[PDB]
């Protein structure tokens, strides 16, 4: 985040990495 533009781009980079596959959210260790 730099003033607005890089702080939108990384806002929704972040937000579509937090995501990336979303097996109903990315858990994991739902039942290790």
């Amino acid at each position: 985040c730099s003033n607005l533009s890089t702080c939108v781009l990384g806002k929704l980079s972040q937000e579509l990495h937090k995501l990336q596959t979303y097996p109903r959210t990315d858990v994991g260790a739902g039942t290790p």
